[PDB]
């Protein structure tokens, strides 16, 4: 497969800035969801799940085709809980019917990180909706009950190296795990709807204890009332992942710069950009616009 990016006909930077402003205004408005965490965390989880199905070997999956709109992908057990981010963006897609699904789903993640005081993520337009028979089969997304070798091996399918994996996982400071969606329960830190380097500081400074939860799954719990998944805790058990974790705990600006590059790469995997294509867009936040 080749998936060549095609710009939505006649659209420019200012058109996309209006879809970004509509998502960001609705993030401001619907601030009560999930005990006042708001929709920012579930929207970056949605952008990572529609992108994490990619396979480098045959170019199938990935954000291009916007195939999470189909029932097979939508009802994947690993996507339980994302129906909420879908329902959030759905009025916005009726307001801007020209935007493709892969572009809206991925831009939702970019808008959420920037509006939660995260780094600026450059974003490129041009994903094209593809037919229901291009929808990936279930089972390409990662398990949480595993170790650092599984994590390393998993992310090699999306050719992410060690530093990209540790930067990307820092998004687990956002939102929380929910027992009815995944069989895990609890948040990763205190500031879970502001983007910071908190995940790394917690993983290095909390007294973590291994316990089984009410779904019979193991997780690491701390005195503070925080939790870590087996795959998260992995990052301090592997010597190569641990030096990068220490680096981001001591330097939030390095973390923001690396998360920015790795997240854009994740959202563009599997897509060919022609060089007549527009350069990546950097969107202004509401605050920068006075809105
Ligand atoms: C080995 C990789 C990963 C595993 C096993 C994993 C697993 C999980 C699980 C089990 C949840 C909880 C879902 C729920 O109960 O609602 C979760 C939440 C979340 N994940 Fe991941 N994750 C991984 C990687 C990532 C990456 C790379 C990102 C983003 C760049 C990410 C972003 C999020 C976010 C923001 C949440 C919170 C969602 C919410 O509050 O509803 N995850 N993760």
């Amino acid at each position: 497969l080749v998936h060549v990016a095609s710009v939505e006909k006649g659209r420019s930077y200012e058109d996309f800035q209006k879809v970004y402003n509509a998502i960001a205004l609705k993030l401001r408005e619907d601030d009560e969801y999930d005990n006042y965490i708001g929709y920012g965390p579930v929207l970056v989880r949605l952008a990572w799940h529609i992108s994490g199905t990619w396979d480098k070997h045959d170019n199938t999956g990935g954000s291009y085709g916007g195939t999470y709109r189909f029932k097979k992908e939508f009802n994947d057990p690993s996507n339980a809980g994302l129906q909420n981010g879908f329902k959030f963006l759905e009025p916005i897609h009726k307001e801007f019917p020209w935007i493709s699904s892969g572009d809206l789903f991925s831009l939702g993640g970019v808008t959420a990180v920037q509006e939660m005081q995260g780094p600026k993520i450059p974003w490129r337009c041009g994903r094209v909706d593809t037919p229901e028979d291009t929808t990936p089969d279930n089972g390409r997304l990662p398990d949480a009950d595993k170790d650092a070798g599984y994590v390393r091996t998993f992310f090699q399918r999306l050719n992410m190296n060690d530093r990209e994996v540790v930067a990307l996982m820092g998004a687990h400071a956002l939102g929380k795990t929910h027992l009815k969606n995944s069989g895990y329960e609890g948040p990763g830190g205190a500031a879970n709807n502001v983007f910071t380097n908190e995940f790394y500081l917690n993983l290095l400074n909390e007294d973590w204890k291994l316990e089984k939860n009410d779904a019979n799954n193991e997780q690491w719990d701390s005195k503070s009332g925080y939790m870590m998944l087996p795959t998260d805790y992995s990052l301090i058990q592997d010597p190569k992942y641990l030096s990068i974790v220490k680096e981001y705990a001591n330097d939030q600006d390095k973390f923001f710069k690396d998360f920015s590059k790795a997240f854009e790469k994740l959202l563009e995997d599997g897509i060919t950009f022609p060089k007549d294509a527009p350069s990546p867009f950097i969107f202004k936040t509401l605050e920068e616009q006075g809105l």
